[PDB]
């Protein structure tokens, strides 16, 4: 059983996704508003609001983050041609989630540094279907559940690492949960 939602709510576009519908609620609210409450410490999910197609944006959000467990929160989103997935995480539970990827230096953007890695996802669901792609990460050392992300800084970094951004997808402040608890509202700009 899965689950998955797409589409502009408030102005905005928003994705929704889980194995588990009957522990996750995703919930449109106004703008770029969104809430998601999980329980149960069962499924996966990833939602939230955003845009399609991404930009080098700064990305505003403030709200009220309480993961019980394994869980983050990110700016998240794809590019084609070529094709890459990547992570600004600003916040997460009691899991890493940059944790198997290589390091890949640091960046000092947003009142906080960020440290980088890479990583290569080998036949695996894409945008695309099973593709071979790169992933960025950059992961805040001063965890926080409200401010402005200058996503061109870690496009810039991330770009003299590997290769460089294609043409972008979609671009969302994603909350994240695997097998935990939690609830959250956010409202991204």
């Amino acid at each position: 059983r899965t689950q998955s939602s797409t589409g502009t709510h408030g102005g905005y576009y928003y994705s929704f996704w889980t194995d588990n519908p009957n522990t996750v609620t995703y919930t449109n609210q106004n703008a770029g508003q969104f809430s998601v409450s999980w329980s149960g410490n069962q499924g996966n999910f990833v939602g939230g609001k955003g845009w399609n197609p991404g930009a080098a944006r700064t990305i505003k959000y403030s709200g009220t983050y309480n993961p019980n467990g394994n869980s983050y929160l990110a700016v998240y989103g794809w590019t084609r041609n070529p094709l890459i997935e990547y992570y600004i995480v600003e916040n997460f539970g009691t899991y890493n989630p940059s944790s198997g990827a290589t390091a890949a230096g640091e960046v000092t953007v947003d009142g906080s540094v960020y440290d980088i890695y890479t990583s290569t996802r080998t036949n695996a669901p894409s945008i695309e279907g099973t593709r071979t792609f790169q992933q960025y990460w950059s992961v805040r050392r001063n965890k926080r559940s409200s401010g402005s992300v200058n996503t061109g800084a870690h496009f810039n970094a991330w770009s003299n690492v590997g290769l460089a951004l294609g043409s972008h997808d979609y671009q969302i402040l994603a909350v994240e949960g695997y097998y935990s608890s939690g609830s959250a509202t956010m409202t991204v700009s």
